């Protein structure tokens, strides 16, 4: 077991496609007039979050990686984080907070589904994803109650 | 080598993140304005091309996840999968088409990168990743033609 930099470089890479997905947002007055719930961080506080938890998921797969019979656990995470690059077009840009929940959820399964898997194979690996579960978990929170919340217009079919 | 139910339905639900993108974004009134290159495909060929490469690419990933050694091909995959999750959003979503020009390049490296590793480690898993390939080329042209030949709009540059 290694700190490999090829594997970590890419999976780091990888991360590289959500990091996008959240930079190429712009200050929104329509996320700004939403109501939310007295524990919604600072808009700050996102960016130093998401960009931990991309060291600390890159980190994990790399280790994972280097195991035998690592294929499941690669399976869930390639659509752990596939969903969470979808995840912020959905609910910043087309503003689809329904659908943005939906995605979220099946993001939350595919982050506990890694974390189990890699604790199959590895603590420590799996260790490291339980702060992005719980940032998941707290993520569906958020857009949970944005839409409890407020109003919603219906989304085009 | 199996026919690995798990593995292949794993990386083919990882592919309902993409598959999102085009069922909230599909090709827009302002996408039917743009000037088009010469070869521009109709508008039929486009949701049987990246459905089929999602079928394509599952199962080359199901054959690779098997396999020994098969991290960094799979830590590739992850990367090319999350790259295209993101590169409908920004082009169509946001309409940011040079953006989307480096994101969908990056994610063309990765596809080549894919499919090399691939072809180290299961012959059939990197014949299939040949027409995504020859795919995300003409994916590649499209978006750089898109702002050639739309260059006086502010979204092209
Ligand atoms: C430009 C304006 C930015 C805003 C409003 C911002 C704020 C946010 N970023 C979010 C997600 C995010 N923050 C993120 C990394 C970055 N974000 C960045 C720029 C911004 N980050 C930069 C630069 C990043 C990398 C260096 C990413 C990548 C997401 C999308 C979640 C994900 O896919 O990782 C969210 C949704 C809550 C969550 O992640 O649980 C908010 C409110
Ligand atoms: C904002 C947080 C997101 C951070 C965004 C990323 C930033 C770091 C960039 C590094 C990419 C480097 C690419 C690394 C790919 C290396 C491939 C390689 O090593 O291949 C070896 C293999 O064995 C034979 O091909
Ligand atoms: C809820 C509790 C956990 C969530 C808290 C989130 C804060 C960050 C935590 C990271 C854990 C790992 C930190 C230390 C790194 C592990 C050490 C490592 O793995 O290297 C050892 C190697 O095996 C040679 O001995
Ligand atoms: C277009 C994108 C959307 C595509 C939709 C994604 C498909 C999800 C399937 C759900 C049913 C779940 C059934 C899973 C069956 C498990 C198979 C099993 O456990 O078999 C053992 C395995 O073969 C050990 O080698
Ligand atoms: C419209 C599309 C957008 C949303 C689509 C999301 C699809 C929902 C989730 C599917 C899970 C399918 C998972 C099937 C594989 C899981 C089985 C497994 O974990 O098996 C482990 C075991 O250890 C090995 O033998
Ligand atoms: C590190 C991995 C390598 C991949 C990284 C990718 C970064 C490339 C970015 C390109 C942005 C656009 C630059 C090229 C713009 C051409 C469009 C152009 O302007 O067309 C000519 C003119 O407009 C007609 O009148
Ligand atoms: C939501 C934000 C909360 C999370 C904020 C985290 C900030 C960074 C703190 C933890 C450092 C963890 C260090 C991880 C080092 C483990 C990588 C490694 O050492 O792997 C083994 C190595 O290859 C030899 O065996
Ligand atoms: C099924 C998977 C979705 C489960 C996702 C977990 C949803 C939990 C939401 C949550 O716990 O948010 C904090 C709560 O709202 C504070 O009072
Ligand atoms: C083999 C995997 C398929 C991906 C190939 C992408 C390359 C170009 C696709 C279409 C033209 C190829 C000939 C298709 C012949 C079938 C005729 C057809 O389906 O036409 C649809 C109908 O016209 C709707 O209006
Ligand atoms: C504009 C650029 C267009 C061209 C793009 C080029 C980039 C693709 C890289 C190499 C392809 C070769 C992939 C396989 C490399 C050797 C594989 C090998 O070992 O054999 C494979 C097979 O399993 C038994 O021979």
């Amino acid at each position: 077991m290694n700190m490999d930099w090829a594997l970590f470089l890419t999976f780091l890479a990888a991360c590289g496609a959500p990091a996008t997905t959240g930079a190429l947002l712009k200050p929104d007055e329509w996320y700004d007039n939403l109501n939310k719930p007295w524990w919604n961080p600072p808009r700050w506080v996102f960016p130093l979050a998401w960009t931990s938890l991309y060291f600390l998921m890159s980190l994990a797969a790399m280790r994972v990686a280097q195991l035998e019979g690592s294929g499941q656990a690669l399976a869930f995470y390639a659509a752990q984080l596939a969903f969470n690059t979808l995840w912020t077009p959905v609910f910043f840009g087309m503003k689809r907070m329904a659908t943005a929940l939906a995605v979220v959820m099946v993001m939350w399964l595919f982050v506990a589904a890694t974390m189990w898997a890699f604790f199959q194979l590895d603590t420590w690996a799996g260790v490291l994803f339980v702060p992005y579960l719980i940032w998941a978990t707290a993520t569906t929170g958020l857009n949970f109650e944005a839409m409890r919340l407020n109003w919603n217009r219906p989304e085009a079919r």
